C-alpha cells in the first residue's frame, strides 16, 4: 500500500538519531501519559519501523547518560521516565510545538552589549543567548523582541558577565518602513533557512493528506501511530529551531504557517488510532498507561476526538 | 610684566594655526558685531602676538577658499566676513562653547544599525555621525545619549540612506549594569584622551588666575584681547571635540568641568577691556564695528558687563 511506502521512505529520507526519535516519542505520545514507560514497549512501538531492540537499547542509555531519561529497575524489567531535566525541557518544547499562538507583542526589545571581557568567554556567552532566542545584530550586540531581563539574569550571573553586560530596553518608534530593519532581522536569525526547513516540511507530508483520505479505513493503529511519530518528528525539527518572532518581523511569504496548518490536520487524522497502540502496546511495573490528560486534547488549540 | 611673559609663552608654545586662530578671533569677538572686518584690523589686532600682514593674509586666503569667509574689495580696503554657512557654522560651535550649562539628561538613548552599505557609505555616514556626537559604542553600532533622531532625519536622508539605517529609542532598567557601561562609554568617545586634553589647558591657564588678581589695573586692552583670543582658541579647540554626555557618564576625575569655570573666571575678567581694544581697531565697510548684541551678553550663562 501506498500508506507503507510513505513511512518507509519517510524513516528512511535521512539519519534519524535513537536518542532525537525517542525524545519525539516521549514529549508527544508518554509526557500527558506519565511519562514513564517499559523499554520493551518502546521496542514494540519501533519494531514495524525497523529500529530494533539493541538499537533502543542503546538510545535509551544515552538518554540517560545526557540526564534526560531516569531509569528504574523493577523486577526483571527496565522502566524509563523523564527526568526532571527532560521534563523541564519537554514542557518548553510543548509551548513552541503545539502552540495556539502569539500572544501580541509589546514592541519592545531586549538588547545586549557584550564588552569588558576579551573575546573567547565572549563567544560562549553569545551562542548561549543564541541557543536562547537570541539574534547577533551586530558582533557584541544581541538582540530579543521576546525575552525579557527576567528570563536571561541567572544565565548571566554564573556565565561570570553578570555586570560586563549592558542591557537595554529599546524601542522601535517607526512602522513606515522596516524593509531595511526586516532585512537584518532575516540575515541575523537565518530566516531564509528556517523558511526553507519549513518548505521542505511541507513538500514532504503533503502528498500524506490525499493518501489519509483515500486509506481511511485501511489504517491500522500501528501504522497511524508512525505516521504520527514521523510527522511530529520532523514537525519537532523546524520548529524548536524557529525563533517564533513576531508575524511583523517575518518575510513576506512565510511557510510556517502553512506547515503548520499541516501539522495539525495530519495530527488530527492520525491521532485516535495512534492513541490506541500506544494503549496497547505501553506498559508500567504497574500495567497500562494512564489515559491522556487534558492538556494533550488542548495541543493545536484543540483536538477533534 | 608676568602677563606679557604668560602670553609669549602661550602663543610659542605650539604652532598655532592661522584659519583655526581667525575662526576663534571671528567667532569670539565679530560674530555678534556683524562679522565683518577690514583686513588691516585683524593685522593690528594680531601683531602684539607676532602675526604679520603674509601670516594673516594667507590664513583669510584659506578660509575664503574653504567657503568659511567671505571677501570684499570696496575701495582699496578688503572686508572679509562670515559667510552664511560660516555663520551657521559659527553658531552651532557657539551653543557648545558658551553653552549656559551641561543638559539634564532623562535617561533615554538613540541607536543606530546601517546595512547594505560599503566602505564610502558606511565610512561617510560614520564620519558625520561622529562628529554630530555620536560613539561607536560596539562594531556597526553608532549611539548617543543627547541627539534626536528628529535631529538625525535631515542628516539621514540627505546622505541618502535612510532607508539601510535601524533606529531604537533605548532605556536601561536597573543601575547594576552602569558600571560595564561608563568604561564602554569611556573607549567609544576615548574620554581618557579627552580628559588629558583638559588637563593640559587647565595646566597652562591656571596661572592665570593669581596673575590677573595681581596685576588687574596693570592689564591694557591690547593685552586683555591676547588672553582672551588665546584662552578662548585653546578652549574651543577642546571643547569641540567633547561629546558633552550627561554627568552620570563621566567620572568624579572628569577635567572639563574644571577646564570650564577656569575659562569662565579668566574670560569674565578680561572681556571688557577685550572688547575695548576690538572696538578700538576695528573697521568695516561702513566703518566702525556695531555694539556687541544681546546674545554676546548671554555667554557663560551672563557676562559681568
Amino acid at each position: 500500500s501506498k500508506l507503507d511506502t510513505f513511512i518507509q521512505h519517510a524513516v528512511n529520507a535521512v539519519p534519524v538519531s535513537g536518542t532525537s526519535l525517542i525524545s519525539s516519542l516521549y514529549g508527544d505520545s508518554l509526557s500527558h501519559r506519565g511519562g514513564e514507560i517499559w523499554l520493551g514497549s518502546l521496542a514494540a512501538l519501533l519494531e514495524g519501523l525497523g529500529f530494533g531492540e539493541r538499537f533502543v537499547r542503546t538510545a535509551l542509555f544515552r538518554l540517560n547518560k545526557e540526564g534526560w531519561l531516569d531509569v528504574s529497575r523493577i523486577g526483571r524489567r527496565s522502566f524509563y521516565s523523564l527526568s526532571d531535566k527532560g521534563l523541564r525541557l519537554t514542557r518548553r518544547a510543548e509551548s513552541k510545538i503545539y502552540r495556539a499562538e502569539q500572544p501580541a507583542w509589546d514592541g519592545k526589545w531586549l538588547l545586549l552589549l557584550s564588552e569588558g571581557l576579551d573575546k573567547s568567554t565572549l563567544a560562549d556567552v553569545k551562542k548561549q543567548l543564541i541557543w536562547q532566542g537570541f539574534g547577533a545584530l551586530a558582533p557584541s550586540l544581541m538582540a530579543s523582541p521576546s525575552q525579557k531581563l527576567a528570563d536571561v539574569q541567572t544565565l548571566l550571573h554564573e556565565a561570570g558577565v553578570a555586570d560586563n553586560v549592558i542591557a537595554f530596553e529599546a524601542q522601535i518608534p517607526l512602522a513606515l518602513s522596516r524593509a531595511a530593519l526586516r532585512a537584518r532581522v532575516e540575515e541575523a536569525w537565518h530566516l531564509t533557512e528556517q523558511n526553507a526547513m519549513y518548505e521542505t516540511f511541507i513538500q514532504s507530508f503533503r502528498p500524506l493528506v490525499p493518501l489519509l483520505k483515500e486509506a481511511a479505513d485501511e489504517l491500522t493503529p500501528e501504522r497511524a501511530f508512525h505516521i504520527q511519530l514521523l510527522l511530529i518528528h520532523f514537525y519537532r525539527r523546524v520548529v524548536l529551531k524557529d525563533p517564533l518572532l513576531p508575524e511583523e518581523l517575518l518575510p513576506a511569504h512565510w511557510a510556517g504557517h502553512t506547515a503548520r496548518q499541516l501539522a495539525i490536520n495530519i495530527y488530527q487524522r492520525v491521532a485516535p488510532a495512534a492513541l490506541a497502540f500506544v494503549s496497547e502496546k505501553g506498559e508500567t511495573s504497574v500495567g497500562e498507561l494512564p489515559a491522556p490528560g487534558s492538556l494533550y486534547f488542548q495541543r493545536f488549540g484543540g483536538l477533534n476526538i
